[PDB]
DNA sequence: TTTTT
DNA sequence: TTTTT
């Protein structure tokens, strides 16, 4: 049984944008940026939709946030798969905001080639507990490191519906291989931050649970 | 409006009790303890009694957890404020669980003095966001350090009730002086780690909300 | 963030 | 962990 949280402090990239479903249902979807001062001294940029849903999207949509302003973002993974119109299953995992605050100082915005800026020294951790889905098999990089993919379903629960998020977590080098052994159906928690290539959990620490 | 969370991964120092109240409520009460790897190399150790609640209580007595297992918790600061039956009012900041799951590997357990055990190589961290409680001002400590005790308050709601946590952080060198300007009433957010001396919010992040 | 000792 | 596009 599951557990799924992202927290990330960075700006937003632009402007958000407030949408309806065929259902009514209100969408609230912002591009947050930041770089991350990873201490070994890396900066990992990372840029990530983040959507709230309903009565929520609207209070959120009221505070008229604009292209750079800093928030701090409590949220989930949030996994889902659809058809395309071309035809054939698709699947992505985005973040799910569950509270969204403002910033009270300007940070540095960094900016981007495309036109986007990003939030200078900025925050972005997960953490998220699930079943292995598939036996890993340890790869190598070109430069030779070693790389394990992980891939786990977080059981979520919410009249009482089970959905499942299929969330793929990159382990490298030494834990790459202290975690060589995981098995199909291991329990296994995760926490690391969340990167672009595809949504991904960069794991920092992986922990094998009992049973 | 408040967040509250802490994430543990540690030791039972030693075994678990299980006891009800007055009303019949189950509380299932552990001292999780272990030692952190602060990464500049500190190890900062710590104790935590930790109670769950309720009927997920008595599934976890069910458990049969002893001695030195290894547990990950995921849970909240919970402030309490009673009578003594000396006389006089006590208060104190424990940590309520939410979910508490056994690691699948055997920790290394650090023997201490008084006959408990606490796990290397731990985990520790708390975010929180509230309101300072009061203006706070800046100290020395013997050997020079500013140091700045930052006092929150943590809005929580859940026939719909109020509660508020009062919670203690203290912030060292440039963070107590980066946040020398905080005002009765702002909004915060800090993150960190959980210590004992009264149980304290270490704080390694703290941003000032907009409002 | 359901809740106390 | 309420929910989709
Ligand atoms: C504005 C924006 C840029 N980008 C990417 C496209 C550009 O190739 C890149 C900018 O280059 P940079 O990362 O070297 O500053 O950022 C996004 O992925 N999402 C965005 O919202
Ligand atoms: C077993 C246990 C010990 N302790 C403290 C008391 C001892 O003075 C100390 C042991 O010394 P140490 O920290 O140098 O190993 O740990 C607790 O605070 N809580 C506990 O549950």
């Amino acid at each position: 049984r599951g557990m799924n949280h992202v927290y990330l402090i960075g700006a937003l990239a632009r402007d958000p944008e407030l949408r309806y479903t065929g259902n009514g249902m209100a969408v609230f979807e912002a591009t947050v940026a930041g770089e991350d001062r990873v201490i070994g001294e890396r900066n990992l940029p990372w840029y990530h939709r983040v959507s709230i849903l309903g009565k929520p999207a609207e209070w959120q949509a009221e505070r008229n946030l604009k292209g750079g302003d800093a928030v701090v973002v409590e949220g989930t993974l949030e996994y889902r798969q659809w058809e395309a119109p071309e035809g054939g299953k698709r699947s992505a995992v985005n973040v799910k905001a569950l509270r969204m605050e403002q910033l009270g100082t300007q940070p540095e915005l960094i900016q981007d080639a495309g036109g986007g800026v990003r939030m200078s020294g900025a925050m972005n951790e997960v953490l998220v507990l699930g079943n292995v889905t598939r036996d890993p098999e340890i790869r190598y990089t070109p430069a030779g490191d070693a790389v394990l993919s992980l891939s786990i379903a977080v059981n979520e629960n919410y009249q009482r519906q089970e959905k499942v998020h299929y969330i793929d977590a990159t382990l490298w080098r030494d834990l790459a291989e202290n975690m060589k052994e995981l098995r199909k159906g291991d329990p296994v928690m995760i926490m690391g931050r969340l990167v672009n290539e595809s949504t991904r959990v960069e794991a920092t620490r992986v922990e094998a649970l009992a049973r």
